[PDB]
């Protein structure tokens, strides 16, 4: 047989036309309006959109689904407060067993896969309370999930390198255990040492030759300042394109003049950003950043826990949420949001070379029940089929093998 798998009549948005997709093994090897040749299995997209696997560029798989179990979501029957949320996190990581954490990660992964997400980057809490317990469970689950989804693990110094002085050693162990990236939190309001926390993070990064993904929530000018120091140090340490800043809420409230003068520095350092649809500020300059050529991905962030009660791990649902938060309507704008949940996310993860519906690339695809990116966002229709490494793993809202 010429092909292991063929998807007939697949509308490809990047080419704006219907085609057949020829797959052998884990790669796409042919794309034509009508491909001749024998094949083992066939799927009829019936002219509907077929796209590459969605990318959820920022998750917390280890603590997900912790709000579930009761008539009402736990942790939310009281006004939201940063302290009560930080406490809930300490309790959880203290009493949670290795098997508890692993099952949550697996629940999360299955939910993502069912919605077409085949790539994701999760952050794992690393402090003197969670130790490497959470790290061990995540890496274990990651292995058990390699045939369903690709997971990047960030050793996340959640309490701050200068607040929990045990963080640095625990991060080395986590990186030694195999974590793919390292990251800290608010160098300013959390660490109270911008130069120190950033320099240390880069030190650890270089020791294990891993990339960086920083949580920067600080609003206004202090947030932009923190990001500018990070971008500048990125160039200094020869780390162009190896650094991601998550959230960057500060771009929504800092004077636009501050973002305008920093964009050249972000492009020169190849800084990557990720905005989570569970918190993207309405005034966040999303379209502006994309039009400027800045790499901006999208993500679920927390899912049903003490930080965010929401969550279905559905990037298509997230896209609709972004259009409402940002008040977007045109086909071009929805088209940009679709890029954000696909190719932009791929670039954030650094897998763009192998990402995309094109000859020679990975056979990781999603067959939707909608005519186009715009209609899929509007329709919110269920995925009809999900394919990873040339194998069908989801068929009609159910995980096959
Ligand atoms: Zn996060």
């Amino acid at each position: 047989k010429d092909f292991d798998l063929i998807i007939r009549n697949a509308y490809l948005s990047e080419k704006d036309s219907v085609y057949d997709i020829g797959i052998v093994g884990d790669r796409i090897i042919k794309i034509e309006a009508k491909i001749e040749g024998t094949v083992k299995d066939e799927i009829d997209a019936k002219g509907n959109l077929v796209s590459p696997g969605f990318v959820d560029a920022h998750t917390h798989m280890d603590k997900s689904f912790t709000s579930t179990g009761e008539r009402l979501p736990k942790f939310w029957s009281r006004p939201y407060t940063r302290d009560a949320a930080i406490e809930d996190g300490l309790k959880y990581y203290k009493n949670a067993t290795h098997e508890e954490i692993k099952r949550h990660v697996i629940e999360h992964a299955h939910m993502q896969v069912l919605h077409g997400t085949l790539y994701t980057r999760t952050h794992v809490d690393v402090d003197s309370v969670a130790k490497t317990k959470a790290v061990e469970a995540v890496l274990e689950a990651k292995e058990e999930l390699k045939d369903l989804i690709d997971i990047q693990v960030v050793a996340f110094a959640q309490s701050g390198f200068f607040v929990d002085l045990e963080s640095e050693s625990l991060i080395r162990k986590s990186l030694d255990m195999g974590c793919d990236l390292v990251g800290g939190v608010d160098p300013a309001t959390r660490e109270n040492n911008v130069e120190g926390s950033l320099d240390l993070c880069f030190k650890l990064a270089k020791e294990y030759d891993v990339d960086i993904d920083y949580h920067i929530h600080d609003i206004g000018t202090v947030g932009v300042y923190s990001i500018n120091r990070l971008a500048q140090k990125t160039i200094e340490n020869g780390y162009k394109g190896r650094v991601t800043t998550s959230h960057a809420w500060c771009f929504a409230d800092a004077p636009s003049e501050w973002l305008d003068e920093a964009i050249p520095l972000y492009k020169d350092s190849g800084m990557k950003f990720v905005t989570c649809f569970s918190s993207t500020p309405p005034t966040m300059p999303v379209i502006k950043l994309l039009e400027a050529g800045i790499n901006l991905g999208c993500a679920s962030d927390n899912i049903r826990d003490f930080w965010v009660p929401f969550g279905n791990g559905d990037m298509v649902q997230g896209a609709l949420i972004e259009t409402q938060r940002l008040e977007l309507k045109t086909n071009r704008d929805l088209g940009l949001i679709w890029k954000m949940i696909t190719s932009e996310g791929a670039r954030v993860l650094g897998i763009e070379k192998n990402y995309g519906i094109e000859v020679g690339k990975k056979a990781d695809l999603v067959v939707l029940n909608s005519l186009s990116p715009q209609w899929a966002i509007i329709d919110q229709a269920k995925r009809l089929c999900v394919i990873k490494n040339g194998r069908i793993i989801v068929k009609d809202e159910v995980i096959v093998a």
